């Protein structure tokens, strides 16, 4: 079932989401299913549970190919100090883009929907997507990370 | 003649505009006329010449009533350190609002389109409008002035 994506300005995007505690459940599987569907319909490369007003530490992503992944209770460690700029837009902020600095190299850990542990090293785009979806789980959006405001503008214009 | 308002992301909104040097001219009067018209059609309380891709130190405004004013070669002095928060949206950024801190009290100086000198003390909303239009003449947009990003979001949602 495709879900309504909520837009910036909604308080539910500013929460810090609790953990998933129903790994392996039919409810979690249905919810993840919906997230993949909602992501594909909206043409995103990532989607975070709060964007559909589900207050859960949960994200999906996949697209430099990134594997199709569902990740619960994500935690993230930078593997170095190196930052990299790249373009981002948020489906909660349709039409806009900015250049965002992110870690070039990360580790991420959590759980696949069935309970399998996931741990991966990621770089570049793969790392960016995960850092972006992570920010949602802690009530953080990309505009508060913009350093150069000349780069912030509408996609069709920029 | 109503003018197309250009949107954030356009480089022409990032310029520092030169001075008006044709006070009292038919060309300036036509341009100001157009600005008042474009402002009214877009339902704004202010409009700055760069927003219609005219690279000129020129703004219009008027709406706590603010008088209907056309102001060329504006310069602005704070009359105190006191800041005040208020909501703003920009016709170059349709749909969005944020809370922006501005001086509560200003002086502004320039010229009416016919050459008459204008100097005024302004406070609160009147002062905000002028500070906002001023920022456009120096390539500055409100998002780079946001302090609390929780307040940045879409009008219909916020
Ligand atoms: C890149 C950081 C990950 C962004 C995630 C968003 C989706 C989203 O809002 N997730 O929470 C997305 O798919 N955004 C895309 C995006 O920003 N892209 C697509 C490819 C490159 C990059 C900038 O263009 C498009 C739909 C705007
Ligand atoms: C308040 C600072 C002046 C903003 C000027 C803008 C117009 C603009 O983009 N000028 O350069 C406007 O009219 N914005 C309005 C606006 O921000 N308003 C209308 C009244 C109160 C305030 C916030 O709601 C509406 C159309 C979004």
């Amino acid at each position: 079932m495709i879900r309504d994506i909520i837009r910036m300005g909604d308080k539910r995007l500013l929460r810090v989401a609790p953990q998933v505690t129903n790994l392996g459940s039919a409810e979690l599987h249905a919810l993840v299913s919906d997230m993949f569907e909602t992501m594909g319909a909206a043409h995103g490369v990532g989607l975070a549970a709060p964007q559909i007003a589900v207050d859960l530490q949960l994200m999906v992503f996949g697209f430099p190919a990134v594997p199709l992944t569902a990740l619960a209770n994500a935690q993230i460690e930078p593997l170095s100090d190196e930052m990299e700029n790249g373009w981002e837009g948020c489906l909660s902020i349709p039409g806009l883009r900015a250049v965002i600095p992110r870690y070039r190299y990360i580790r991420y850990r959590g759980f696949a929907p069935d309970g399998s542990p996931i741990e991966r090293e990621a770089e570049g785009f793969h790392a960016r997507v995960v850092q972006h979806e992570y920010d949602h789980l802690v009530g953080r959006l990309y505009p508060s990370r913009i350093e150069n405001f000349d780069t912030f503008g509408f996609d069709d214009v920029l």
